[PDB]
């Protein structure tokens, strides 16, 4: 079947370069395509019988993109595969659509891979054992600021950085991670999604930098060199 389905504004926005490795694609101005949501494929047809391109849409994230230069309306996925996209609609409603749509055929999905009946009942059995994940982490490295910084001993340090860098990156996972569980039992919910300020403020100084490298540190962005180690 198809979820929802119609006609976008495909334009590439940065993929998983091989090495784990976030690049800005070549500069393709906005293309055309029509396209179906078939559970976790998001093919595309071409204008006026086979799509001319595919997209596997598997725990990807959309958020909006109100923000972009001029053609107003604008979506965006970041691909499990590390892969940016975004796609153009016709009006804020179609941007709900697509949105609280693919969102669901996606962690839809994951419903699925984890065998498991109600929607609700897996985000939130993900929901929360997730930030448990955080408090525990979220302070295993807290606790060696605490001791790296009273320490002097070059070699305990050397490991120290280690964990760290270590629980840093495994930080930001986790929490990415939530703002995909959530802005999914959300869509699924009919709430807006959570707050992109939120997102970011978690994120990763040395791991914002990159987001420096390449364009606006952005929900994607984040989310995109996110996946690009995943």
């Amino acid at each position: 079947t198809v979820r929802k389905a119609g006609a976008l504004a495909v334009k590439n926005f940065l993929v998983h370069k091989k090495n784990k490795k976030v690049e800005s694609a070549t500069r393709r101005k906005w293309k055309h395509y029509w396209v179906s949501l078939k559970g976790c494929t998001l093919f595309f047809y071409e204008t006026d019988s086979v799509p001319k391109h595919a997209v596997w849409v598997e725990n990807s994230i959309v958020q909006a993109v109100p923000e972009h230069p001029k053609k107003d309306f604008v979506f965006c996925l970041s691909n499990s595969l590390g892969d940016a996209f975004l796609f153009q609609t016709t009006s804020q409603t179609e941007l709900e659509n697509w949105i609280t749509a693919i969102h669901s055929a996606c962690a839809a999905a994951v419903a699925r891979h984890h065998h498991k009946e109600d929607t609700l009942r897996l985000l939130k059995s993900e929901i929360k054992k997730l930030e448990q994940k955080i408090d525990m982490d979220e302070k295993m490295k807290k606790m060696g600021e605490m001791q790296l910084s009273s320490v002097t001993d070059s070699k305990k340090k050397k490991t120290i950085l280690d964990q760290i860098f270590v629980w840093e990156q495994n930080l930001e996972q986790f929490q990415m991670d939530l703002f995909r569980f959530r802005c999914y039992l959300a869509s699924l919910q009919g709430g807006e999604l959570p707050n992109p300020k939120r997102l970011l403020a978690f994120a990763s100084r040395p791991t914002k930098v990159a987001m420096g490298r390449l364009g606006i540190f952005s929900v994607s962005s984040f989310h995109a060199l996110v996946a690009a180690r995943t």
